[PDB]
């Protein structure tokens, strides 16, 4: 089956969210598009992306390499479109800013804009985590700014908790 995601609680008409790992997730319903949590030269060290990197068996880092070689790096808000390998069809490379780093937060509205390009997604919550944005923020930018049908899975049940309470206030 496509596109089959299972136990998500549906917020707004197109946004939907889980207490889930994002890679668990994209090898179980393999969507259409996986959302990395990218950085501009498309480096997977940690966290989200280093976990997708490391199901894909390195087969990301090394695209990714070739794409910076020939395109250059992100801007900070952007994306590109490349292989989903075995997680997805395609894998889009958002990058959303880095608080801790002094980016600026106002570019995370840039950064979900990049989800409308697709019907459905399956994202991680942008500029969460070590990336410092305050969460319940992330995700009022995502309901106010993605107009496709995007399926968020936060790996982290006391996170998960705090944002549904915070949105059904
Ligand atoms: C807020 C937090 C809960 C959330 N984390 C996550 N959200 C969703 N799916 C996740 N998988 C993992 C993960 C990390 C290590 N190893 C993994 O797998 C290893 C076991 N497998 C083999 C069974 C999976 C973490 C993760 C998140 C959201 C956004 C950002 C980050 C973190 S960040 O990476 O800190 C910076 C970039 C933006």
């Amino acid at each position: 089956e496509v596109n089959s995601f299972s136990g998500y609680l549906k917020l707004t008409d197109n946004v939907y969210i889980k207490n889930a790992d994002i890679v668990e997730e994209a090898k179980k319903v393999k969507p259409t598009v996986v959302v990395n949590a990218a950085n501009v030269y498309l480096k997977h060290g940690g966290g989200v992306a280093g976990a997708l990197n490391k199901a894909t068996n390195n087969a990301m880092q090394v695209e990714s390499d070739d794409y910076i070689a020939t395109n250059g790096p992100l801007k900070v808000g952007g994306s590109c479109v490349l292989s989903g390998h075995n997680l997805a069809k395609h894998c889009l490379h958002v990058v959303g800013p880095n608080v801790n780093k002094g980016e600026d937060i106002q570019l995370l509205k840039s950064a979900y804009e990049n989800f409308n390009q697709h019907e459905v997604l399956l994202a991680p919550l942008l500029s969460a985590g070590i990336f410092g944005a305050d969460p319940i923020h992330s995700l009022r930018v995502c309901v106010d700014t993605v107009r496709t049908n995007v399926y968020l899975a936060v790996f982290d049940k006391n996170l998960y908790d705090k944002l549904v309470s915070s949105f059904l206030e």
